């Protein structure tokens, strides 16, 4: 039965560069990252509240596994390791709060939501800045 499970392809990406700026990435790498972002693909497998997620671009791929409600280790958008915890906020929206393994830095979070119109919306937050990325089924 339809849930977050599937193969998703990005169609829109708002404020990605601004987010990277907040995370201290230099302009030239930001521009390359924006260009790289238009090939973001996401593969999800969901059973109950257990999730497998693989995000990839042209040259890079990362996988996470989590159970809602259970702390796990992942990276921030700028590849610093963090402790993560995901909770539901409604039937098809989840919110992840993150804490840096080492160091100090901006407060980062992310959300994933399946909409009525069959889109996947990712938001990624760093301090004051919110990046939104919209995906549709392949
Ligand atoms: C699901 C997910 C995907 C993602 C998208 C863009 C970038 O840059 C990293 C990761 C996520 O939870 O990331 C925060």
């Amino acid at each position: 039965m339809p849930n977050f499970s599937g193969n998703w392809k990005i169609i829109r990406s708002e404020n990605f560069e601004e987010l990277l700026k907040v995370l201290g990435v230099n302009v030239m790498l930001r521009k390359i990252a924006v260009a790289a972002a238009s090939k973001y693909a996401v593969e999800i497998k969901q059973e109950g509240d257990t999730f497998y997620i693989k995000v990839s671009t042209t040259v890079y791929t990362t996988e996470i596994n989590f159970k809602v409600g259970e702390e796990f280790e992942e990276q921030t958008v700028d590849g610093r390791p963090c402790k993560s915890l995901v909770k539901w906020e409604s039937e098809n929206k989840m919110v992840c709060e993150q804490k840096l393994l080492k160091g100090e830095g901006p407060k980062t979070s992310w959300t994933k939501e399946l909409t009525n119109d069959g889109e996947l919306i990712l938001t990624m937050t760093a301090d004051d800045v919110v990046c939104t990325q919209v995906f549709v089924r392949e």
